[PDB]
């Protein structure tokens, strides 16, 4: 968005992580998740009420949101390019 709020949780973004305005928690979290190629769950339905309140504890839903917008998953493998 104009004001670079974190596309996922509405936090202040640090940069366009994986091509989308994102915050530090999300930066690392998404990287970890993708590199490991993990999946999670939350104590809510898939349509979890994602807002500022939902800290990075809400891994699953943050990941769903990231995927929904379409964070450039592949870019996570940058450091994995051990040429
Ligand atoms: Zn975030
Ligand atoms: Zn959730």
């Amino acid at each position: 968005f104009t004001k670079h709020i974190c596309a996922i949780c509405g936090d202040r973004s640090s940069g366009k992580h994986y091509g989308v305005y994102s915050c530090e928690g999300c930066k690392g979290f998404f990287k970890r998740t993708v590199r490991k190629d993990l999946t999670y769950t939350c104590r809510d339905n898939k349509d979890c009420l994602i807002d500022k309140r939902q800290r990075n504890r809400c891994q699953y839903c943050r990941y769903q949101k990231a995927l929904a917008m379409g964070m450039k998953r592949e870019a996570v493998q940058e450091e994995r390019q051990r040429g």
